[PDB]
């Protein structure tokens, strides 16, 4: 009857109806309380969504900080893949994350990641841009995957390249395509960092 | 009614009520026709969104094919920039695009795009993965842009640590375009290194 139990109902509802159907009204029903009483703990849908994003990563993003000795390349790769896996746990998990900014509970992690970059030859700006590029790529890759599978519920002799392309994409959940683009980002950051020197 | 009529009012309604608010019931109302009349044009919201996605690129994605003698680098950069502009045109445009596949009317262009990549020494697979990476990154950047601004009215926390404070300062300084162009160019430089790694 608090803030934490809103969150655990709201995760269940999200999986059931998705982000669109996750309303203040519907969550109150599922909890069996009035709408203003959810407010004491989860103000509105934005605050609720913000809380859900944080909880999803807290539970299911099991890599955030570099290990002793770890390259920034490896740090970026593991962070991106872990974030992807976490977004994929819940339905519309990536939609939930869109437009959120770091929460008070994540500040020390995020700061350590930013510091790490600056310690590995990046300017704060460039270290940040690299991280945001990895985050944006992961968000779009997952949101495309998540939405395409959803859309097959409703949607019903090809050119040789496109036919081959489609077979390649349908081979898995997008993972190999993801890992390729992720490495390309990393390889590009490396070139840029070497360039500057 | 006919196709352009349905499409023009759908796009207008998208700007009015956004993707969540958009319903075939409200489009029929707006068009002044009964439900089954529209049904035979758009069977549901998923069909409507598909039709909108295609139309938005048809009208506002001004670049798709490379000029004679244009580099693959430039081709990728130009497709992304143009894709982003088309997505920025209408409310929730990046959300409308999500999940779709190329339409039969886009097949000829896509095949030409894939072949061009193979003509520059990409395997079909790696050319595909390059194009998808640029698309995905562009969607995510745009969606993050369209969504953070959206939630603006829903004071900077005094407990913000310094790199994070400054980082958030850096991000707000513009509409996301600087970060987007840096990310796009990182992708392109990485494709280059990879293509060179193999083609050596
Ligand atoms: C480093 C940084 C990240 C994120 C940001 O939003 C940032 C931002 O808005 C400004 C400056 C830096 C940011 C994330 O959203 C992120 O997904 C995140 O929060 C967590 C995490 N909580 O573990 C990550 O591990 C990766 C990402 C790091
Ligand atoms: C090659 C390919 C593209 C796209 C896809 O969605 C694909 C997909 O979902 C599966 C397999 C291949 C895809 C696009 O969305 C894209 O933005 C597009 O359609 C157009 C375009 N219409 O001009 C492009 O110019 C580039 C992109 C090509
Ligand atoms: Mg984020
Ligand atoms: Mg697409």
């Amino acid at each position: 009857l608090d803030k934490s139990k809103v969150i655990n109902s709201a995760l269940e509802l999200l999986n059931e109806v998705g982000i669109e159907g996750l309303t203040t009204r519907k969550l109150a029903q599922k909890l069996g309380v009035e709408q203003p009483t959810l407010y004491w703990h989860v103000k509105n849908k934005r605050a609720l969504l913000d809380a859900l994003a944080v909880e999803i990563l807290a539970r299911h993003k099991d890599y955030s900080l570099p290990a002793a000795g770890e390259s920034w390349q490896s740090f970026l790769r593991n962070n991106a893949m872990s974030f992807r896996r976490a977004l994929l746990r819940y339905r519309d998990g990536a939609k939930v994350h869109l437009g959120t900014r770091p929460d008070e509970k994540q500040y020390d992690t995020v700061e350590t990641q930013l510091r790490f970059m600056t310690e590995n030859g990046f300017s704060l700006r460039d270290g940040l841009y690299a991280i945001l590029a990895v985050i944006h790529f992961t968000l779009g890759a997952v949101l495309e995957q998540q939405e395409h599978t959803a859309a097959l519920t409703d949607r019903p002799n090809l050119p040789p390249l496109l036919r081959e392309a489609l077979q390649i994409m349908d081979s898995d959940d997008g993972e190999q395509a993801f890992l390729h683009g992720l490495e390309s980002l990393i390889r590009g950051f490396e070139v840029q960092l070497t360039a500057l020197l």
